């Protein structure tokens, strides 16, 4: 039959069997709908034995109910029951193989919404599902909507444990492989439950993921701009977060996973920089509110840097790395202070000549797995003496005389090959600005200088990887050597 018996009464469509819910020191929000003047009981059993019991009202001309749970120690499984006691009559649903843990939502465009099927290695990283059973899956229809949605309009995968069939379910469709890596290495770490859900549609530029709140926040205009071949999918103002991100606002969470950008190259271009911070406070806000306050108001954002690609003819390929430094609130590094516990994974060196989905869907998501889960590891779980950051010059000295510009970085770097233009400078004089090549010259353990000679003005700024195609893959110019992180990109003036 297309309908059940029950209509009435269930739960919330982010809840279903096999799912995972935040653990403590946070309460697993349970809510749903429900006939109006009903009390509904919440009872969190395992097997027989009845753990916990929270109890709500579905007030007059409202028909949906809530309850905060109790914190919970990761593990399971557990079964949730709900009971609608309506005058003389009992209703009751129950979901079962429900597990505490770690919830993470990733979201993003198209390098996120890529699959397990289609990376490097698909085959084994598709067998070898057997030791992460603990790991929930939930991925999210592609659902657009002019207002925001109470509830998901629909979901393609639904909470499963993770199988070759639904991690790599064709191109595009079924489980990321950025956030199934993710939270594999997060479960090789932290040995207990992980639930990931993910909700990303490719071709999105941020507004489509954007409320309304953040957006007009950064004077985004209410009219959208006009948009290129970079922007394939939903492009409208808050279409994508009214109906695939504000339904689950009311879920208690650890984290987000964000791979976006590609698609904002040309596109609001010069407001990412407020709009990607903004974002992440804006839903950090929001999440917080929703939740009743389980979801840790300050909660762990990490997102991956836009890899080495080529953009579409009709973007200015300036736009790509600019991307990339606004994606760090044009600071180089997270956390910083506008972008605070967030986390980073850079990802220029990652490329893909030979990749069938485009240069722009690089098949090596293992690593940028691997760089996110360092990210997180730190900043998320306050892993300490863990190293997560590329290194970055902290002090840059100005040898006119030698005709030299001398970085000293915050750390040790590997210097592979002296790049004769990976380096830029900004050569001023009386009014005329211009970029030219800084040569690689001389280098130490820690600091590495370059040729400004070609400059006949004054050095003003100094940049570096500043192309949509800076290196290939792994053979970028300048690595930290004992964490075998690469030199994020930067731009930095002379003062
Ligand atoms: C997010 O990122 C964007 C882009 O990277 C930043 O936008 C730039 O911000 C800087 C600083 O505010 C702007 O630089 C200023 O430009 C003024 C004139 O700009 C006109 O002309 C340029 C082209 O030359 C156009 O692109 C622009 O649209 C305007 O039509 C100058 O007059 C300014 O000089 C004055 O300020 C400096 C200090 O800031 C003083 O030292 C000077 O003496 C002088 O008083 C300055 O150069 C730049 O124009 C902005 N770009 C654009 C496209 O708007 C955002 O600032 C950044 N936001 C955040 C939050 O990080
Ligand atoms: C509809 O739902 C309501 C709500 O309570 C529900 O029943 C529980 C059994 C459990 O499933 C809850 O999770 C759930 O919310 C029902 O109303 C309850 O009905 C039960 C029926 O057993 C009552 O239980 C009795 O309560 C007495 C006062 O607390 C107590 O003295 C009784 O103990 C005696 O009987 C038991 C049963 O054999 C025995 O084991 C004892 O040792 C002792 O002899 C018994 O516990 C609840 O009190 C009721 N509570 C309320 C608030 O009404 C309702 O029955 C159910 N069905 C309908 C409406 O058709
Ligand atoms: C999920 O989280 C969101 C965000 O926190 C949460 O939204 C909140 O919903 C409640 C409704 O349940 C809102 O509070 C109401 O706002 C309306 C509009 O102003 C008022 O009219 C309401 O008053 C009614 O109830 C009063 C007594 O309770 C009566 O005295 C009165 O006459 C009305 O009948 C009430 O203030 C609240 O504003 C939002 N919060 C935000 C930030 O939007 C939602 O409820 C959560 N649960 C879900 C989605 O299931
Ligand atoms: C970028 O600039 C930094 C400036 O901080 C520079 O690092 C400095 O390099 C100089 C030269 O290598 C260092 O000076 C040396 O320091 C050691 C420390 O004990 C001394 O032993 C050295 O003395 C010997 O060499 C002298 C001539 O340089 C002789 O006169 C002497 O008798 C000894 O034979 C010397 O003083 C300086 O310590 C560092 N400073 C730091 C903080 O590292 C760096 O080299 C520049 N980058 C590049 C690529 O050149």
């Amino acid at each position: 039959h297309h309908h059940h018996k029950l209509i009435g009464f269930r739960f919330a469509s982010y809840i279903d069997n096999y799912m995972v819910l935040q653990k403590e020191p946070a309460g697993a929000v349970i809510w749903g709908f429900g006939i109006p003047g009903a009390t509904v009981t919440v009872t969190l059993c395992q097997g027989q034995q009845a753990i916990m019991k929270k109890v709500t009202s579905v007030k007059a001309h409202t028909n949906t109910w809530m309850v905060v749970l109790d914190p919970m120690k990761p593990g399971g499984p557990y079964e949730v029951m709900a009971q609608q006691s309506l005058w003389s009559r009992n209703f009751t649903v129950q979901v079962h193989d429900v597990l505490f843990g770690d919830v993470w939502l990733c979201s993003g465009q198209s390098n996120m919404q890529m699959t397990v099927l289609q990376i490097f290695n698909a085959v084994r990283e598709l067998s070898d599902t057997a030791a992460y059973q603990s790991v929930r899956l939930l991925s999210v229809s592609l659902t657009e909507a002019e207002e925001e949605l109470q509830d998901l309009n629909a979901v393609d995968l639904q909470w499963s444990k993770p199988t070759k069939e639904n991690l790599g379910n064709g191109d595009f469709t079924y489980m990321s492989a950025v956030c199934w890596l993710f939270g594999r290495y997060l479960y090789d770490t932290l040995q207990y439950p992980i639930g990931l859900i993910s909700s990303c549609w490719g071709g999105t530029p941020i507004e489509a993921w954007s409320s309304e709140r953040s957006l007009k926040a950064c004077g985004v205009p209410t009219k959208g701009s006009l948009l290129s071949d970079s922007v394939s999918g939903p492009s409208q103002n808050s279409i994508l977060w009214n109906a695939m991100i504000h339904p689950l606002q009311n879920m208690t969470l650890k984290g987000v996973l964000w791979y976006q950008g590609e698609s904002n190259v040309n596109y609001n271009k010069d407001l990412y920089n407020c709009t990607f911070p903004a974002l992440i406070e804006d839903w950090r806000q929001t999440f917080h509110s929703g939740s009743q306050g389980q979801t840790e108001r300050v909660f762990p954002f990490g997102f991956v840097q836009l890899s080495s690609y080529l953009s579409t003819a009709d973007d200015p390929p300036v736009g790509v790395p600019q991307i990339r430094w606004h994606q760090t609130a044009d600071l180089g590094f997270v956390p910083n202070r506008r972008m605070p516990n967030t986390f980073m994974a850079v990802a220029l060196d990652l490329c893909d000549r030979t990749s069938p989905f485009g240069s722009i869907h690089p098949r090596d998501k293992q690593t940028v797995a691997y760089r996110l889960h360092l990210g997180a590891r730190a900043v998320a779980y306050g892993e300490k003496n863990l190293t997560f950051q590329g290194p970055l010059p902290e002090k840059i000295e100005l040898l006119s005389t030698d005709g030299l510009l001398n970085l000293t970085y915050h750390q040790s770097i590997q210097v592979l090959r002296q790049d004769l233009q990976i380096f830029e400078i900004s050569c001023c004089s009386d009014r005329q600005c211009k970029w030219l090549p800084a040569p690689m010259n001389t280098f130490t353990s820690q600091t590495l200088t370059l040729s400004i000679r070609s400059c006949r003005g004054t050095v003003a700024a100094v940049r570096y990887a500043w192309t949509p195609w800076p290196c290939e893959y792994k053979q970028c110019p300048l690595y930290h050597p004992s964490s075998a992180l690469p030199a994020p990109p930067f731009l930095a003036f002379i003062t």
